[PDB]
């Protein structure tokens, strides 16, 4: 048809990069699966290859009930995720850190819920233990932490018993607890996961890796005492034994990556709008510390600010929410200016220094608590060139754990 041939080359490939950007779901769905009583997901994985490629994981999943129990079967939506992998420096075998940030959404909107969600309000340990046979290869994996739903936190630390993973451990990463999502109140009632529990579910997967071979695991995700433990049951087929997951040709982490540090001072400061720690942000909590800072936005404008972030569109702001909010990266002079910003928030008189009083204001409003001996010792930190008070350069080179 008609056009350059610049122009049909590049609209030919501008629609296959389209589509594989479409193809890219990064949420994982969930669906119902009624006639088991129960649950699937089936989603893909994008594993990072050494040489800029990427091996993707097809990923195909089954969840029942281990017990009898009524169990909440919920309407289409996702869970949404968000990983962080890391090494414990003390730990000296084939071992990965993992962090998770579940939240749920997909769904537009007495009260109810489920029994078994009652024991995810705090924080709950978790034991993880899997066995696996990948080509022959056989190894052990096992771990602790703990999962606080509210946040929709999840906190792993995954030891290879056996010696050598003979996997990557990005690859294991999904199979290595569903139940610690954070489901929005507005749908808590299609939270299958905690409702199976205490009894618990089966997770069942299948992961097929292109090219290469496939996953087969079967899990039971349940109680025991009141530690939630994932046991996993891991076969592996068809694997070359060079590919990229035999050769371990997979990389671990990307490298712009949250450090577990970071995103514990972002927990705190959501902590900050969170005045009543029950997980999200309100409208009215976000009110709260603008005014406090000075501000004066309507209902409208705040309910506005939130929409913008707020996935699920429910109107609060959940931790993996407010997560990734900062999580964007941005083009570094966007991120300068937020740091112009938010220094012009602390210097309030704006003659370009923070000083004590300054830095207590805005602590103060924010609704931190703050011995004067504390005030003083963080602007001794800052306080480089050391004149009493904290400029802009200061301010920058004292703000950078983004
Ligand atoms: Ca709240
Ligand atoms: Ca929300
Ligand atoms: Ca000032
Ligand atoms: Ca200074």
């Amino acid at each position: 048809g008609p056009g350059s041939s610049r122009r049909k080359w590049n609209k030919t490939g501008h629609a296959v990069r389209a589509i594989g950007r479409l193809s890219s779901l990064e949420n994982v769905y969930i669906m119902a699966d009624k006639q088991k009583n129960g649950i699937k997901a089936n989603f893909k994985i994008r594993h990072n290859v050494e040489d800029g490629s990427v091996q993707l994981a097809d990923h195909y999943q089954q969840n029942t009930p281990i017990g009898d129990g009524p169990v909440l079967l919920p309407d289409n939506h996702y869970l949404s995720f968000q990983s962080v992998l890391s090494k414990d420096p003390n730990e000296k075998r084939d071992h990965m850190v993992l962090l998770e940030f579940v939240t749920a959404a997909g769904i537009t909107l007495g009260g109810t819920g489920s029994k078994g969600e009652e024991l995810f309000t705090g924080v709950v340990p978790i034991l993880v233990e899997l066995d696996g046979d990948v080509n022959g290869h056989k190894f052990s994996v096992s771990g602790e932490g703990e999962g606080d739903a509210t946040y929709g936190k999840l906190t792993l630390k995954l030891i290879c018993t056996t010696g050598k993973l003979p996997v990557p451990w990005p690859t294991l990463v999904t199979t290595l607890l569903k139940c610690f999502a954070r489901y929005p109140d507005h749908m808590k009632q299609h939270d299958f996961f905690k409702s199976a529990m205490p009894e618990g579910y089966v997770q069942e997967r299948t992961i097929f890796f292109k090219d290469d071979g496939n996953y087969k695991t079967r899990a039971e995700v349940k109680f025991e005492g009141d530690t939630l433990v994932n046991r996993i049951e891991l076969k592996g087929i068809g694997f070359k034994e060079d590919g990229n997951i035999l050769g371990h040709k997979l990389e671990y982490n990307t490298r712009d990556q949250l450090t577990e540090e970071q995103i514990a001072e972002f927990k705190e400061a959501f902590s900050l709008f969170d005045k009543d720690g029950d997980g999200t942000i309100t409208t009215k909590e976000l009110g709260t510390v603008m005014r406090s800072l000075g501000q004066n936005p309507t209902e409208a404008e705040l309910q506005d600010m939130i929409n913008e972030v707020d996935a699920d569109g429910n109107g609060t702001i959940d931790f993996p929410e407010f997560l990734t909010m900062m999580a964007r990266k941005m083009k570094d002079t966007d991120s300068e200016e937020e740091i112009r910003e938010a220094f012009r928030v602390f210097d309030k008189d704006g003659n370009g220094y923070i000083s004590a009083a300054e830095l207590r204001h805005v602590m103060t409003n924010l609704g931190e608590k703050l011995t004067d001996e504390e005030v003083d010792e963080m602007i001794r930190e800052a306080d480089i060139d050391g004149d009493g008070q904290v400029n802009y350069e200061e301010f920058v080179q004292m703000m950078t754990a983004k």
